[PDB]
């Protein structure tokens, strides 16, 4: 049911600019956002850690919080000015959502925020005030050969994208590229606010959910360099997709799991959308280039997991069912199909994934 | 077992060329010159010359046009002109046949040996090659994913630590290899050049040649060649990959030419010049021994691979292996694959790594 | 003389678009910027090439147009709306500055323009309307190894800079980094709209000349590519400066020369500037990492040299000379002086530039 | 000339490591651990040993804490144990003086020859050597600037062709080097591993080590090597580069360490193992010969050079170079050089390229 536009004005949003994900085992996280991915701290205690990319100025890209159970707990993106949260909250409250407003903040290094159930059932937060920290940017005695520079975007699973995308578009997203088939069904759309291809995206699925959060590397080797020290410290199977070229966003990427199965892209080199004409880009879900421009196969962990989300009460918002056609089924499993040359019927897969591989049982 | 011969073993510089037999010319030519950026020294209506980037030889490739894809040689250069009738009385006293012509083979080859290995390959061994244009500063012809050297050849054989002793007595030096714990080998790696590998064996029916190999200058032209084929849309020829490999620690990528003939792009393995360097070996269900980052081997991987031919140009027979199948193994229905040793988390039981089975 | 800010709204800059270039022959600059470089053409005929970048999607980047005297023709910045056109054309009214409006375009491509002589002297277009073309983001079947990805910013000389600076925020351009001394001098200042480092920029020097037009890579290796094949060519001194690690942006960079002595720079990796509140960076102009932060020198022809820009009846416009401390005199001339640390004597530089020269 | 002697010369592997003497180790320590990366082998009050990241024998590097900073030993690893006697052998009929220690002079290397060279360098020649750890897939180590092996040598020594015979009679097979019309010649590189060099010759004042070489995997580990020196504020301690060479191809950086002594990193020469190899010789005054993009060659880079140690550790005394200079005849005051042979444009007369 569609999401009616409200009469008040819209949050001027500047971009993603952190998550809050609640964590179960502090430390084993810290080993894996500090130690493996090189993420820069903050502040920390025994309750959370407060990180920050290489090239950040606001206080933190990603907070880990201590908690019972792995969920997101909130997606924040930063507003233009201080009136913007006042806007917010009005537009929110137009919608009829939940929301709730701290002057001083919900986590250390921001000032005035609201946080808001959205109607995908998604935690937002949107704040202008936070504590700017040093940049890092020029400080190559600290880099890293597998550098996390910035945070890129959020990904979120819900179960109808059309509904979520006009919904976001009238919040002054505007949609990139997108996933259809031919016969109406929408399966992904990417949308953005800052002049690359996201600051967020839609995942058909049961949802609330979080699919990821991405960071970007300044180049490919850097994200070869993660994957390479994950098989140094024989944690590859948490490498759980990738590397690989993108179909859509045209980047290179790499999906990997924290010990909360939380997942995280590492992302580089998608182009410039900040023209406000700036050409969409459909791609049909049958297309085995569109999500690995290669031709490899998306691993079906990849459509079926992702994380909960939380409620302002810090409850878990319950999975509504996609009913829409799912995206998995109808590419790799069992009445699925994909080709790769459109009406060729060489390079083409009729019930089973690409490169010689099928769904595990 | 391959006797050690009597007559000293000719003095093997490295892998030199491959003459791959291809079926359809300008088709293999599209492949070769106009997606690969291969650079030609030679071409006529039957047959194509090629070389990377960097070298100075007259070429790292032939193909030539014949009615069944296959492979007609692989070359070697040796050190001298004394050593091709080295290689020959070597070969002849392992009772192999063997042809010699004075004026080569192919063209920009002069004194050449071809001979019928013990395996069933077609080895050449030469010295004398006309040599060309080094192309190593050419940066106005260089390519987003420019070849730079052939690097090695890789050989399907079905009884490796056989092949492997004879490789030995030839001067071949063993790199890394793959057993399980209970005395099969499934693959060997071996040298002559001081890099990981001149030629290597993978454990399955043979003679079959599995790839050829080239290198790049860095990871980034390994990426170009599947973008590029991403926009050529012709993914669905890139077969495996890219990846770093656990044995040899290089950056890859493997491609299938228009008569499925496996091409690998390669970078960044290690120096093993030193005579004591030291040997690698990896337990076959180590799941970062092929794909570095656990990324799992697709089966035609391990299936499928070139036909060989003899000297007289007919298809070589194969013979089955008996050991057990490095697929099977590991990622069929009984086969296994673990990320840390004597760890059940991260293991892979009847199938492949990621969530996937064996289509 | 302070430029004063128009109670009309000003319009809003999306970021650089395109550069009209004159040029005298315009074979020898198509085989530069086509051969060499590896633009893409949208439209050519006798008199003009339109170029554009790997990802670009508007007609073009890059106009070249045939002319007796090579110069700068027009900067032009695309605008968000059709009505910020109108905007655009009330504000440089305003300023009391000559102004051309076009509903159907200056050059092939670009629909309703206005191009103004501004208060520097320097020749701006805004535009909305604009043809699009098949964006070749993934066309790596033309991929160059030393592709050119984006038309990054513009660099304008100029000879007051304070002054230059005031009038850019006032139009919506927000400084990210610029360079001063102890004794209230400015040499140079970055501002942007687009959310990266710079769409425009300001060198002090006379002026009004065009420093250079740049354009991005997606890598360094990209940059070295373009080094190693001009080599090839054996046209290596065709590169002036770089290539470097800037200090000023952080981006990796390189200065090369086209055949009419226009500047291009390659670019890449910069950050990201769109919060409001961005932190500015200023730098000492006696700080040697300031311009390349591995402390090469920087030539004194990157100083000295920049391109001729037209007014609207296509004359070149008069030189206005700086008065302002030169940076070139302050940090390598006879009486010059830089430092690596600040404070320490090692290291620094006295009366020349550094490494040896 | 040096006569080759009747003995045969020792089977001579690659370049192994070299033993530089600094004068406050902890200084030093910094720059190769801290900036540079480098893997500690061994370390006590007295030395540091290190080694590159693929690396098994059991160092590249050892410093050792002396009252003059200086190199004592180039060392070269020999084929086989009994290439140390040959080693012997060879450089008694040469009449140099040598040093046999059939224990080494170093940690982690056994039996060990050093000598006095012909041309005043202590080379040391060993086979044995303690194995340690290889680290070339220790990614959870790797650096953003990675050194990964050492690469060569370069020497500074006055008569560039007598230098270059003593070397081919040892084995050494020149790849490339710069002459002109005239005859003189400035420079020669040289190799057994199969690379452009093991070491190679530089035209000067000597002997003295001109630097060490180690090589990265690519092209950005060099540029992450000069963006930390700016981090750091050290900025000054990059001498030259980051460039293309004409000579060998490959990308390169020159840095200078506490004492001065001069490091080069290096990646992507091209093989040359064949013995056909062809040889490619430049003329000195192209300006593409040593930076591929004409950058200029800095004066310091010409006419500084480390001191080098006699086997009672004493400095070695100098020898004029009484040959053409090249500084002089390519940047000094009557010097040129081109960019294209024959073209006045892009040529530069008393005067370096670019503007200075
Ligand atoms: O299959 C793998 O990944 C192991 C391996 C290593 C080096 C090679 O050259 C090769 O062809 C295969
Ligand atoms: O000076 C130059 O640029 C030529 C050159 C080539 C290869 C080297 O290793 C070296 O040290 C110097
Ligand atoms: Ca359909
Ligand atoms: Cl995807
Ligand atoms: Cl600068
Ligand atoms: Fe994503
Ligand atoms: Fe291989
Ligand atoms: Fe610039
Ligand atoms: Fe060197």
């Amino acid at each position: 049911n569609e999401i009616p536009k409200p009469v008040a004005p819209a949050p001027d949003i500047l971009r993603c600019a952190y998550a809050e994900l609640v964590v179960t085992d502090l430390a084993k996280s810290r080993n894996f956002y500090v130690d493996v991915l090189g993420l820069h701290v903050s502040y920390e205690d025994e309750n959370q850690i407060y990180l920050r990319s290489f090239e950040e100025f606001i206080h933190h890209n990603l907070v880990l919080t201590k908690g019972p159970v792995a969920a997101l707990k909130a997606m924040a993106f930063r507003v233009r000015t201080p009136e913007d949260v006042d806007k917010a909250e009005a537009y929110y409250q137009e919608l009829g959502c939940r929301t709730e407003r701290r002057k001083d903040g919900f986590v250390k290094g921001i000032g005035d925020a609201l946080r808001v159930e959205d109607p995908l059932g998604f935690p937002y937060e949107f704040f202008f005030e936070t504590t700017h920290v040093e940049r890092l940017h020029m400080r190559y005695d600290l880099y890293s050969a597998g550098e996390l520079v910035r945070l890129d975007h959020f990904n979120q699973v819900t179960p109808d994208v059309p509904r979520g995308r006009k919904y976001l578009e009238d919040l002054g997203f505007r949609v990139t590229e997108d996933i259809q088939d031919d016969e109406g069904t929408t399966y992904a759309a990417w949308m953005h606010r800052k002049g690359t291809v996201e600051d967020t995206a839609l995942t058909g699925g049961n949802g609330p959910r979080l699919h990821h959060v991405a960071f970007s590397t300044h180049e490919k080797h850097n994200i070869i360099q993660i994957c390479d020290k994950m098989g140094a410290l024989r944690i590859s199977d948490r490498i759980e997709r990738g590397p690989g070229r993108h179909g859509v966003s045209n980047a290179f990427y790499l999906y990997i799991l924290d010990p909360d199965n939380h997942r995280i892209e590492i992302y580089t080199q998608d182009y410039y959308t900040g023209d406000p004409d700036n050409p969409t880009i459909t791609w049909n879900v049958h297309d085995n280039q569109r999500r690995d421009w290669w031709g490899n196969p998306v691993v079906p962990s990849w459509y079926t997991e992702a994380s909960k989300v939380l409620d302002l009460d810090g409850n878990v918002q319950e999975i509504i069912e996609r009913t829409d056609d799912s995206e998995l089924e109808v590419t790799i499993g069992a009445d699925g199909f994909s080709f790769t040359r459109a009406g060729d019927e060489d390079g083409s897969y009729h019930g089973q994934a690409s490169k010689g591989f099928k769904l595990g049982n």
